[PDB]
């Protein structure tokens, strides 16, 4: 299918438009700041006090020097309400502070299509619904627009009884760079499906399990921790830059002949048939709701798995042995 | 373990030594360059008809600022005669083209310890046999270097009759800044195991085959191969990077708690023991030459193997949609 760029684009439906970005952590931070170095006009919807403490995200956001309001207050001040608060707090957020806010004439963005494409939100009839999906982390996709490039996106539109929601949905691409590297039309369930099986199965589940996994053989086998963590991890950075910059072929070119033999004749047998039909479930798993099901009950019991998880991961030696080596870097 | 850095190596030794680079390729360009761009001097042998054609690495290094001479005559000036060939190649052109021209005294040295492990060549006994193994593909050593940082290095005696074989391989390491990042000390054999493994489960074998099986995943499930390509492995980069800045920890904490929870969740269920058992197969065949043993016969056959494989590789869609992306991205 098509990839749209800067020059498939017109941005200027902005130009009236106020961009109420709600949430200033990871994904707010670097869009608030692409919008606004973009020429737009955003206000920050962000709590204060979370959990009886201060947000720093609040302090941050006005520290940056963005107007910081209630999030109800940003939502009455947005023609676009862009929520990148955390997927699992969004219903709740959306009932009680911007939902009662919401007018004919306003769109209500998203940068994935969870809650959306799982009915956990479930908008009025009046409002324009899109969907502004980076294909990047916030901290990453952020240095991409400084460096003058972008990272890749996915467009969607639910509803658009303005008629204006795919242009205004675009135009925010346009004006995050995005546009630079490709924006893919597409709807939101797809992107929903999509994102969550690539971070579960390939980019963070996948990525974290192989390194962990070569990890453990090597120090379980007699190898220095430090020599796996160089191996397993550090290397892969250096790998990975060269696929990203000219594919398999551009990384198979550099690495040795005898490396390029090994990929071939032993990676399948490490990822081999059994790794793709645990992929098909988990996708399945994504596309049929259950996945879903099982992340909004995490999150009603309170995390306790994410919170487990969190506390063990810090403990491996992949962990604390990176951290020493990292810490010692010249750098 | 111990890891050195630049306070712990004197690189003065190499003041009055001539290193003669074997093979201008990925690691004798970059290894060339960063020693020449330190203040040593530095030969390369290379051959300048290669396959009844001239050999476009003579040029380079001709037109890169080089002496460039043929192997013989460049081993005859060497005082370490550092072979940066193919590993298939370097025994027929040691024995050949360097052996007839090894003096007592010179220092033999090596990036990578397999022909030395293997038994593939046997060095004299009266000449310093050494290796400094950067863990890096070389195009991005020498930009590590370029930018005032270096990448790890394994460092490795296996004869010693000078005396002065640690010293001059500890020595070249800071010359080429691969200290900065840090330097672990090793057997030949630890050093070729480790990389073998690495190479062939986590850094070349398993990533590609975890992208690639992702990448198919999605694409047999109906999704347009340019969202799989902007998933499965442009991203792959950006999330790289965050772990090799600050570990998982600090990639865990920009992602989202819904792909935290995704990563965890999920991702030990797509590469699980079974995997992890794969490895351990994998490293006992590297540990007892199997594996070196298969690779040899693969060169002796012609590389059949290697060749389709790389024919196969470019007619995948992840590489011809990916090339067609990459070619429309505007930096
Ligand atoms: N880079 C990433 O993290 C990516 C995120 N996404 C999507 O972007 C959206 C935002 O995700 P992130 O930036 O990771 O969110 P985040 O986890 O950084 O949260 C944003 C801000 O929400 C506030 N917050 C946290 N918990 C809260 C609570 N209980 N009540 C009120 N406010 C709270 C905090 O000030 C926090 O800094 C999500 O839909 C996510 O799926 C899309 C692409 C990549
Ligand atoms: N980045 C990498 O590619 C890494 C390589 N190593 C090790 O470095 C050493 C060098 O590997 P690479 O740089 O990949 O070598 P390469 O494959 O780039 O070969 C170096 C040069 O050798 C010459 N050459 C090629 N075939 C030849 C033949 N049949 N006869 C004569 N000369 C020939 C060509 O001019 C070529 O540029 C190996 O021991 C390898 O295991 C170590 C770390 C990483
Ligand atoms: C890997 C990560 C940045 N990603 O693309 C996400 O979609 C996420 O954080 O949810
Ligand atoms: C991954 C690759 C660059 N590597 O570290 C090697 O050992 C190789 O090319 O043989
Ligand atoms: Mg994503
Ligand atoms: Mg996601
Ligand atoms: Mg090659
Ligand atoms: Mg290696
Ligand atoms: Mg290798
Ligand atoms: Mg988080």
């Amino acid at each position: 299918m098509e990839i749209l760029h800067d020059e498939d684009v017109d941005d200027s439906i902005l130009r009236d438009k106020t961009i109420a970005v709600m949430g200033y952590g990871a994904q707010g931070d670097a869009q608030a700041n692409c919008l606004k170095d973009s020429g737009i006009n955003v206000v920050i919807g962000e709590t204060e006090i979370l959990g009886g403490n201060k947000n720093p995200s609040w302090e941050k956001a006005k520290e940056d020097g963005f107007e910081v309001l209630p999030i109800d207050k940003a939502a009455e001040k947005g023609d676009v309400v862009h929520i990148l608060l955390p997927d699992e707090v969004q219903p709740a957020i959306y009932e009680n502070q911007i939902k009662p806010q919401l007018k004919a004439g306003k769109a209500l963005c998203f940068s994935h299509g969870f809650n959306i494409c799982f009915k956990r939100i479930v908008p009025p009839e009046d409002v324009d619904v899109i969907m502004v999906a980076p294909k990047a982390p916030g901290t990453e996709e952020r240095k991409a627009y400084l460096e003058g490039f972008g990272v890749p996106g996915l467009v969607a539109v639910k509803q658009n009884p303005s008629g204006e929601a795919r242009e205004v949905a675009l135009a925010m691409t346009k004006a995050m760079h995005w546009t630079k590297a490709g924006i893919l039309e597409c709807t939101f369930e797809q992107e929903t499906y999509e994102d969550l099986f690539g971070e579960q199965c390939v980019l963070c589940g996948g990525l974290v399990e192989l390194m962990r996994n070569g990890f453990e053989v090597l120090v379980e086998a007699g190898y220095p921790p430090e020599m796996a963590y160089f191996e397993c991890v550090h290397e892969m950075k250096l790998i990975v830059d060269l696929v990203w910059q000219g594919g398999i072929k551009r990384m198979a070119e550099v690495i040795s002949n005898t490396a390029e033999y090994g990929m071939w004749a032993v990676g399948h047998q490490i990822i081999g048939p059994e790794v793709k039909e645990k992929m098909k479930e988990a996708l399945k798993r994504v596309e049929n709701g259950e996945f879903a099901n099982e992340w909004v009950d995490e999150y009603k019991r309170g995390i306790p798995f994410l919170k487990a998880s969190r506390e063990k991961m810090g403990e491996h030696q992949v962990e604390t042995v990176g951290a020493e080596i990292r810490k010692l870097f010249a750098q």
